[PDB]
């Protein structure tokens, strides 16, 4: 099933412009997929390239060699991707493609791979293709084999709402937890292997966390009053997350071997939200301690807080880049809430979101890309806004309400 579905709002006029060939089916009768239109939609997911219209290709080419690099540089197009499908007698599928330059060096082979994938793979086997062109022309590492959590309000009685997974683009959607009560914040393992998340089964708040190949449930708070936020150390070692117990909001860290639990902050004022540096020692985390809620910098080994949102009435609901030079995160100011991108290297705050109410943003591995939600009140989809705000994007789930969305790490 694929119930969310990326509808572009703001495209990227001036991407740069790459030709994707239909790859040659090798087999008899329709073919199985059209892989070429996955690494063009993927491509153009990315915000950085403009694929040709499949109505306007100069030519067809089935193999490098048929590239006729003249007819494409004539049209500002300096690489092409032509590819090959064909089914193997036990079963499986060779997915092929090659990228041909049609600039500086016309007519060389760039990159080229083949993968051995079997039916279910075959979407993956596209991304793959669309990950490598992506990175040889950007040198960035692409995102089209990850995928996104997110929780459904449906319109069904026992169950309502369900915390859920789908690749990036909405495909092969699965349950991850059904719940008669809200399910919220989730947050993957660094393995992508573990989803934790805040269950309100028991009519209050606990944290669990989920390993997705065959649904166990591990037990972290449920203690009294607000258990929630959590966010893994990318190390795998840690998981942070905030309990109010003690009447007050506090971070706390369990140690993922042992289980144990230490409390990190025991002060007058709310500190939640966590969300991790690079190092696994280093967190943000959003505070009211200088009244409106702020976000502030801590080593969890000891030492002050720092505050690090000096500009605007109102920041929260932090996510640390994978390579820590930036942050996004939720800035309210004359009534208005939207993501926000904090240089942490030049301090410069740019607002990248235009939608209404934008809560809980997620970053891509890569750092090109932001997942966010907007609540229309009862109602509520997930966005994309790429992290220069220059690329937009809708993504209404057709099945029910749609928030609290995560973006898994590199799988
Ligand atoms: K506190
Ligand atoms: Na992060």
């Amino acid at each position: 099933s694929n119930a969310v579905r990326i509808e572009i709002t703001q495209g990227v006029d001036s991407a740069r412009p790459i030709g994707v060939v239909p790859f040659k089916w090798a087999g008899p009768g329709a073919a199985p997929e059209d892989i070429g239109g996955i690494v063009a939609a993927d491509l153009r997911n990315s915000g950085k390239f403009n694929p040709l219209d499949r109505s306007r290709l100069p030519q067809q080419p089935a193999t490098a060699q048929e590239v006729q690099p003249t007819a494409w540089s004539a049209l500002g197009i300096d690489a092409v991707v032509v590819g090959q499908v064909t089914p193997n007698p036990d079963g499986s599928y060779n997915v092929a493609y090659q990228l041909v330059d049609t600039g500086g060096a016309p007519g060389t082979v760039l990159a080229q791979n083949s993968y051995k994938v079997n039916k279910q793979w075959l979407r993956y086997a596209g991304h793959t293709a669309s990950d490598e062109v992506f990175e040889k022309l950007t040198g960035i590492k692409g995102a089209f084999r990850t995928r996104i959590a997110y929780v459904v309000q449906t319109n069904g009685g026992q169950f309502p709402y369900e915390l859920r997974v789908s690749d990036y683009d909405g495909y092969n959607q699965f349950v991850v937890h059904r719940s008669p009560q809200p399910l919220m914040s989730p947050a993957w393992s660094p393995d992508g292997s573990k989803l934790a998340y805040v269950t309100f089964e028991s009519g209050r708040s606990a944290l669990v966390i989920q390993t997705l190949a065959n649904g166990a449930v591990r037990q972290v708070a449920s203690f009294p009053r607000h258990n929630g936020a959590p966010a893994f150390s990318p190390d795998g070692t840690k998981l942070a997350f905030a309990l109010s117990k003690t009447g007050s909001l506090n971070l706390y860290v369990m140690d993922l071997a042992s289980g144990q639990i230490r409390q990190i902050t025991d002060g007058r004022s709310n500190n939640t939200e966590p969300t991790w540096f690079p190092d696994s020692q280093t967190l943000a985390f959003t505070s009211d301690q200088a009244g409106r809620p702020q976000v502030y910098k801590m080593n969890i080994n000891g030492g002050a807080a720092q505050r690090i949102t000096w500009e605007g009435s109102q920041n929260q609901d932090a996510d640390v880049s994978s390579d820590g030079k930036f942050m996004v995160m939720v800035s309210s100011n004359n009534g208005q809430q939207h993501i926000a991108k904090q240089d942490l290297v030049t301090g410069g705050v740019q607002v990248l979101s235009s939608t209404f109410l934008d809560e809980t943003p997620s970053l891509a591995p890569n750092g090109t890309m932001v997942i966010y939600s907007s609540s229309q009140g009862m109602g509520s989809v997930l966005n994309l806004v790429s992290t220069d705000g220059r690329f937009k994007a809708r993504l209404p789930a057709t099945d029910g309400q749609v928030k609290s969305p995560a973006w898994s790490p590199y799988l």
